[PDB]
């Protein structure tokens, strides 16, 4: 014993257990697609019926980024896509909408590489996470054409 190791399916599995959100027979029934795909078990989860917000939200605590509701509510403002531009913002899933806390908040569907762009910006950014539904949206309210 205490010899483990952890794929990302105890990453989503051990999230959603601490909370009590799935049942073990759920987790099973997509570990078996997970063994002949070998593909990441949360898409499984939710092809079985499940939500697909609760696989972003558990990706969120895993990270440390603050999950964010949806972006129908959101004003995004204009200083705000002067350090991130849409050319940027899809090169690496990120969103500005404003200047909040003396950082300027940045929503992505796709925090993989947030690390990598804290990094390149520089500068006081926040990160959130969010749905890429939720996401396409908010990138052409923040992004508009005449």
């Amino acid at each position: 014993g205490s010899s483990g190791e952890g794929q990302k399916d105890l990453k989503l599995g051990e999230l959603l257990l601490q909370k009590g959100w799935i049942s073990r027979e759920a987790l099973e029934e997509a570990l078996v697609e997970q063994e002949k795909t070998g593909d990441l078990l949360g898409r499984i989860l939710v092809r079985k019926g499940l939500p697909e917000e609760a696989l972003y939200r558990a990706l969120a605590e895993q990270k440390g980024l603050e999950f964010l509701e949806s972006t129908e509510g959101i004003v995004p403002d204009p200083s705000a896509a002067l350090l991130l531009l849409r050319s940027d913002a899809l090169r690496y899933g990120a969103v500005p909408i404003g200047f909040q806390n003396g950082e300027v908040e940045v929503v992505l569907s796709d925090p993989r590489h947030k690390e990598a762009v804290a990094q390149l910006l520089n500068r006081p950014a926040r990160f959130y996470l969010a749905l890429p539904q939720a996401w396409e949206e908010l990138f052409r309210r923040a992004y508009p054409q005449k």
